[PDB]
């Protein structure tokens, strides 16, 4: 298994989701970056993992459920199964993350992406280790009612250029917003 990583898209504000959507209009390129950064393997014949909460899982459009190309895997311990496309069912982050290396799926996963939402980002996000973090920025303020945990500037690093990832501004549907990339290793 490789690299451990969060993305996520937030606004001015910290915000990332309101009632069950995102806080701003759909994004095309936005979910496109998301689907080509979270799919693309570094390595031959491995699959990325995808890690999610239970109501991130169910604000994806059933239509595009599960992730294509991606193992799978909710968080929840309410729930005594995956939900109907999913893969994994975990009840903890360090479940998932131990889960990774079983012999099953050990030698079949490159890249663990968490894709939200607020409680496994902030879990990931202040727990040692190597984490980079990819962040859109979109350029305004949304009403929201779920956040982004913050980010401990001492620690996560804005790095100056990544490879596969645009340093300029974008904009779509008259919002701007720009992809950065954040790493610490504590
Ligand atoms: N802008 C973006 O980048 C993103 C936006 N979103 C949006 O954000 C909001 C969803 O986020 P949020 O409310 O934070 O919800 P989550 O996706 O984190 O789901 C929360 C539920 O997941 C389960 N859960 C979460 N963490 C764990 C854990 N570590 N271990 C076991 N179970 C866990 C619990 O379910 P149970 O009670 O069953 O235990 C909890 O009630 C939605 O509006 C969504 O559309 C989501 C992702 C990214
Ligand atoms: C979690 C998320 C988004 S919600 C979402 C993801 C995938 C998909 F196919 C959808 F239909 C959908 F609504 S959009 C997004 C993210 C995250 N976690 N990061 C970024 N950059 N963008």
């Amino acid at each position: 298994v490789g690299s451990l990583n969060c993305i996520v898209a937030v606004s001015q504000n910290m915000g990332i989701g309101k009632n069950g959507d995102l806080p701003w209009p759909p994004l095309r390129n936005e979910f496109r970056y998301f689907q080509r950064m979270t799919t693309t393997s570094s390595v031959e014949g491995k699959q990325n993992l995808v890690i999610m909460g239970k109501k991130t899982w169910f604000s994806i459009p059933e239509k595009n459920r599960p992730l294509k190309g991606r193992i799978n895997l909710v968080l929840s311990r309410e729930l005594k199964e995956p939900p109907q496309g999913a893969h994994f069912l975990s009840r903890s982050l360090d479940d998932a993350l131990k889960l990774t290396e079983q012999p099953e799926l050990a030698n079949k996963v490159d890249m663990v992406w968490i894709v939200g939402g607020s409680s496994v980002y902030k879990e990931a996000m202040n727990h040692p280790g190597h984490l980079k973090l990819f962040v859109t920025r979109i350029m305004q303020d949304f009403e929201s009612d779920t956040f982004f945990p913050e980010i401990d500037l001492e620690k996560y690093k804005l790095l100056p250029e990544y490879p596969g990832v645009l340093s300029d501004v974008q904009e779509e549907k008259g919002i701007k917003y720009k992809f950065e990339v954040y790493e610490k290793n504590d």
